[PDB]
């Protein structure tokens, strides 16, 4: 679960997760999955390629080549002063200027990203990658970078869907890509407090599987938990599959350490909550890598819980299915996950008419579970809601974690698609849901598509005040004359419909660079402005120059 | 339930709350409260006087003489009244309305309301009514250069009112009490739109009249503001079901010198860089006017239910508080309480070990059926640890008592008894040690400062989270034959501050930090921590028009 130095031995330089993990058409006809690191690798799935041929219009004729590795002599040269090189020896920091390791950290998983590797290559990359395996490391590499000028991007695990690690192309100092998957320990388990005080590298599936040993979890989930770290966390603002019973990222953190150009922050003590001026904590937490390196954490855990339960619902339509979570929300009984899914990825899910599907997962006490368990089925019931089956709920979950290879395996099919979310209020939903679907549609037929995308929405989270909604759009582009283009552009027009319907700018992927542009009318002027002097107090001389947000 | 630009046609001007509700000794010798606003209001405490007597050790023969209502003139630059004037903003020079705005709630204070005065005190009252109030008040206030000190329902228990002494320019009280409007209600995203003048009391009766309530209930609704909550980052009694004011806030509008602070859209939850909601969230004035917010509302409960517990002892009473916090099974309220405050509470009426003893109070809200369920997991758990239902009407009893309490540090002035409480936030392995070497450096301190009788020194955990819990103190003597009783007062309080950070406890869980408490605030959030708040303070702020200097 440890994220070794040389990434590209595990892990798709070029795509999402595991080199042994990917989607390709079998001797026998069907598409699958290699290996068996999922309940569905190795599973034949018979009807899935009807369903794309259906769905996109194509017959998997049509085959794209792809980069299968770094081609090296179109990597640019690594550029570091041979003083700094020399001090940098002494300290015995694992380090690597090697092109590899360097291309490997110059990216997130944005399709943009994902393009180039394949076909393209970046104008800047990181000039050296260091592997701190500590806070004292960090403290000694932080001040190197203001010694010797120096530019630090900080990386994890590098599942940054905006834009976030990318180098700014006219960066001529030299980009430090500060690595922390070497820095992932769990320092304690502190088990009166309830609470684990970890290092900022360490990855979600590694967290849990070593607290699973003591009895704990910190149950937070977000999809991406086998690469992403809590230090990651922290710097988006990430939220996980069940924060309707641990909280999100904000809810889960009880301390911190940062090391910035300025010196190290920390709050003194570990109160569960004071009043102490405006909260620091809320200062760092989605500053995106631009303030200081987040070393380490101190987080909630709970005990395992001792009872878990999947469960389905079915709606006439999706309008019954949102009103049903409204009122789920406005019960205050959410159960761990509740995910509302359209038709058409109703559909999706079968291949593995206006009617609708709720997925449902319960845990906490076994006595609890099924109290729960009929209140939620009584409130749907309420909205023509039937139950659809326990194992039909399980599917779905079952399912999460292979929907990103996906992406991959369309990408060899002249298939480019992308999931992008916002957060809305209540009385806003249904119609942001059906104006953004209905724009991409336009945007895309515009711009010459033949195939209407395919376009779909879910709800992903509930609130006091309103919902987490998901897209996913895809459209086949062979034929179009500059694919990224019209993408992007359909992309950056499928935002400006969410942002005029009400929804925010992000719900957690972020910021970074790619949504940059609408930030101060997100906050106001001044709102922006505030983060600006702090941005400058901390990192005056813009140390920490991937240049997110700001 | 609005609160009147004359304050003191309602409310004390020289202690807490309303004119009309005050104790006194009655016809039959016996303290009683004054008036019919409080369920204790009018009813005879047959026992109080004893406890009085036995716990400080005085008869009540000779009570002290305060001050029965010195005051520097009121110098204003005449082109900017010339300019108030063209707003018609209300507004007042005189004395006794700027006397009333230069104080919260803090002994020291209340102290030179009665004996002393402040060295300083606003200059001039204004009372908006609307945000383009405020911001024209605060255009005015950059143009000539004029410090500005917003006030809500002055109940600060921080110093986070008070005039700094060496302040030469004019000082503006921008008193928010007649901007108070729920601007409306959303039946469906279930927030409330409202100003930041309005108190507790007048939001919970309004948003009852449709059905509604916020649950945010701190032990100063009666005065306390929208605006004041979110500066101090408040917290109320039932935030176990409610949430605390960063859980309750959804969007809020502030006026800033450099311009207006507000978020372009109102979703719940964003990742759009670090959280600004939260740069003005315990912010105390220092950086300019919240003028409205937006507040999840909630159903109005359909059933409310009290209930009580008694442990062999306190140490028994905090495990079991933390086993409930273990299975996240807290009711709306819960508060555990140590011997001394058993005693004091029975005193205060209308086997086990009675000198041992701690007691929890409870109240259940919500659904009936989740009540009930709730109910029965609670005293199981409690059962466990040797906990025993004590009743209802115990539970009853101790909630309604929460309110009272703030009239009886009057009480206690006017017979040579100085008192406070003081609040912090500590880590579940903590609180037991925490709890008693405060007390005992409470008394330690007395002792070596040369009081007489031991002095009052109680605590009761007040809140428990995931993480840990809230931790009350009061510490009250007798200092009649003490040369400085305030110095003594303030070294105490100060020497126990220093105890509650050695053993591991916050600055403050909801207090907040004022003036009160800013020497400890650079140690608390780290050098940078605090250099990061200046350099917002200097941003939004340059030429510190908010100035009542709190936090840094």
């Amino acid at each position: 679960g440890i994220i070794p130095k040389k990434r590209q031995e595990l892990m798709k330089w070029n795509g999402w997760g595991y080199n042994d993990s990917k989607f390709f058409l079998n001797k026998k006809g069907q598409l699958e999955l290699t290996g068996k690191r999922y309940p569905l690798s190795g599973v034949a799935l018979p009807t899935f390629k009807d369903w794309i041929q259906n769905t996109f219009g194509i017959n998997l004729d049509h085959k794209t080549t792809s980069k299968a590795s770094l081609n090296p002599s179109d990597t640019p040269p690594s550029i570091v002063n041979e003083d700094f090189l020399h001090e940098l020896k002494k300290t015995n920091i694992s380090y690597s200027q090697e092109a590899d390791d360097r291309v490997f950290r110059a990216h997130g998983h944005c399709l943009h990203e994902i393009f180039l590797l394949r076909e393209g290559m970046f104008e800047r990359i990181p000039d050296i990658v260091l592997w701190p395996t500590c806070h004292d490391d960090v403290v000694k590499i932080v001040n190197l970078a203001c010694k010797y000028n120096l530019c630090i991007i900080p990386i994890g695990g590098g599942t940054s869907v905006s834009y976030g690690l990318m180098c700014p192309a006219d960066e001529t100092r030299t980009i430090i890509s500060l690595d922390t998957s070497q820095m992932n320990r769990i320092l304690w388990v502190d088990e009166n407090n309830l609470t684990a005080h970890v290092e900022a590298g360490i990855t979600g599936q590694e967290l849990e599987r070593q607290l699973k040993e003591s009895g704990y979890c910190t149950g937070h989930e977000p999809d991406s938990l086998e690469f992403s770290t809590v230090g990651g966390w922290i710097s988006t603002r990430a939220s996980g599959m069940k924060k309707n019973i641990y909280g999100n990222i904000e809810d889960l953190v009880v301390h911190m350490k940062v090391v910035t150009p300025r010196g190290v922050i920390e709050k003194s003590c570990q109160g569960p909550r004071m009043s102490t001026g405006p909260d620091i904590h809320h200062f760092i937490m989605g500053s995106e890598g631009t303030l200081g390196v987040i070393t380490e954490a101190t987080i909630k855990i709970r005990p395992t819980p001792e009872y878990q339960k999947y469960g389905s619902v079915a709606f006439p339509n999706f309008e019954q299915g949102v009103a049903c979570l409204r009122e789920i929300a406005k019960q205050r009984c959410a159960p761990a996950s509740i995910r509302l899914m359209d038709n058409q990825q109703f559909q999706f899910g079968h291949a593995l008419n206006q009617l609708s599907v709720a997925t449902l997962l319960f845990e906490g006490d076994r006595e609890k579970v099924l109290q729960h368990e009929k209140q939620v089925y009584d409130i749907a019931a309420k909205f023509g809601g039937l139950a659809a089956g326990e194992d039909n709920g399980q599917r779905g979950y079952l399912l999460t974690y292979v929907i990103a290879y996906m992406r991959d395996l369309g990408l060899e099919y002249y298939i480019i698609g992308e999931s992008f979310e916002t957060s809305a209020p209540w009385d806003r939903v249904v119609d942001l849901c059906r104006n953004v679907k209905e724009r991409i549609r336009r945007e895309c037929k515009e711009k010459g598509v033949q195939f209407p995308p395919l376009s779909t929405c879910r709800v992903t989270q509930t609130y006091d005040a309103g919902a987490c909604i998901y897209f996913y759009f895809a459209f086949n582009y062979r034929g179009i004359s500059d694919p990224l283009a019209v993408f992007e552009q359909t992309e950056a027009a499928a935002r400006e419909e969410i942002l005029a319907n009400g929804g925010s700018l992000s719900h957690h992927h972020g910021v970074g660079k790619l949504r940059k542009q609408w930030l101060k009318e997100s906050i106001s002027d001044v709102g922006f402005g505030m983060l600006k002097s702090v941005k400058d107090y901390v990192d005056p001389t813009n140390i920490f120059g991937n240049r997110n947000l700001l």
